[PDB]
């Protein structure tokens, strides 16, 4: 019997619970809600109300969060006033021993009653199955949706790849694959970068293309808004800390762009696969300072293409996700000094070195829980 924990970090009143609780109550999943400093006492009351409405929801105060993190010798790992606190749920799910961790934004909702069931596709084992390859090494998961004005790419999709991608070949082949990451897609406002939402304000109308499993060597960004990770891969899913300056501008909003590529690079080196498609969620068009999104995303966007390129020519070592993830952190340190370009000021290069330390601090903590 497959156990599942859904992880959500929020500073809201808690109102999403009222419409989120159905899919998770019926499937008997656990919801881990990770509050921050600024989370009013509304949520906790919504937490306990929904609990004896049947739902297995837990909601640890910042105080409980910091007790746990001190015991794991990681008091400074996870900052406050940040959706990085997601990581606290990840850890808790992994300690309690769930099979499936689903990362959810406090912002979208299941559109089907089989939501939890379809995310269990990451516990079906290795089997031969249709596998999707792309001659350019990239796959565009938004091609699986009907958007509205024009075609779009996902947030985190590399920019150097987009012009030639229309001329790439897509294959499908029955081959051994082992799905460990299921990235479910989004109706309404699709997960595009700020550059794209300013330009075309896309609207995702339907899920039309079914689902796919990417061949080794075919990559695609994976966010943490509607994503199932098998407990084994959880170690490589550390949500990257934002705030590092690129040429003086502090990076924000790409912590899951890095997590999604890091777990994917890691999964593939271990013979595992990323899946895209169902279960789909609806993400309401809740617009805000789109210009401020852009200023926050441009620093990370200026780096990501060079980082991806160098990751393709860096072999990793390791037999499990922890060992592979630490290998990756060391590769990022070498990439940091090898890479060239106008955006690679000394603070940008140092960004890779600090995240690398932070990934190893994260794996250190996993090692302590698993040592006792």
């Amino acid at each position: 019997d497959i156990s599942t924990a859904v992880v959500v970090t929020t500073i809201s009143d808690g109102g999403f619970l009222d419409r989120l609780a159905p899919a998770l109550r019926d499937a008997g999943a656990r919801l881990i809600v990770i509050p921050d400093r600024n989370t009013g006492p509304a949520l906790f009351a919504a937490c306990e109300r929904h609990r004896r409405l049947g739902l297995d929801v837990v909601c640890p105060s910042v105080a409980e969060q910091q007790d746990l993190l001190e015991r794991l010798a990681v008091p400074d790992l996870i900052p406050y006033h940040s959706d990085n606190r997601r990581n606290v749920g990840y850890l808790m799910a992994w300690m309690e021993g769930f099979d499936v961790i689903v990362s959810m934004d406090d912002d979208n909702l299941p559109t089907t009653d089989d939501f939890v069931e379809r995310h269990q596709v990451v516990c079906q084992g290795p089997r031969t199955q249709p596998v999707t390859a792309s001659s350019d090494g990239w796959f565009n998961n938004c091609a699986l949706l009907e958007v509205e004005p024009t075609e779009v790419f996902p947030r985190g999709f590399p920019f150097h790849a987009r012009p030639a991608h229309a001329q790439a070949r897509t294959s499908v082949c029955e081959r051994p694959a082992d799905v460990r990451i299921n990235a479910g897609l989004w109706l309404g406002d699709p997960d595009v970068d700020a550059i794209t939402r300013l330009a075309v304000r896309p609207n995702a109308l339907a899920h039309s293309g079914g689902s796919v499993v990417l061949a080794e060597g075919t990559w695609c960004p994976v966010n943490s808004q509607n994503t199932a990770v098998h407990r084994d891969a959880l170690p490589a899913y550390y949500f990257l800390r934002m705030g590092q300056p690129v040429d003086g501008v502090p990076m924000e909003r790409f912590g899951d762009i890095f997590s999604g590529y890091f777990v994917q690079v890691c999964a593939q080196h271990l013979g595992h696969a990323v899946r895209f498609g169902d279960p789909v969620v609806e993400h309401p068009r809740n617009e805000h300072d789109l210009l401020d999104d852009l200023h926050k995303e441009v620093p990370a966007v200026r780096l990501l293409d060079d980082i991806l390129d160098h990751l393709r020519d860096h072999p990793l070592e390791g037999g499990d996700y922890l060992e592979t993830y630490e290998s990756l952190s060391y590769a990022l340190q070498e990439i940091a000094e090898r890479v060239n370009g106008r955006a690679w000021s000394p603070d940008a290069r140092a960004f890779l070195h600090r995240s690398a330390h932070l990934m190893r601090s994260w794996t250190g903590a996993l090692r302590t829980v698993a040592g006792t």
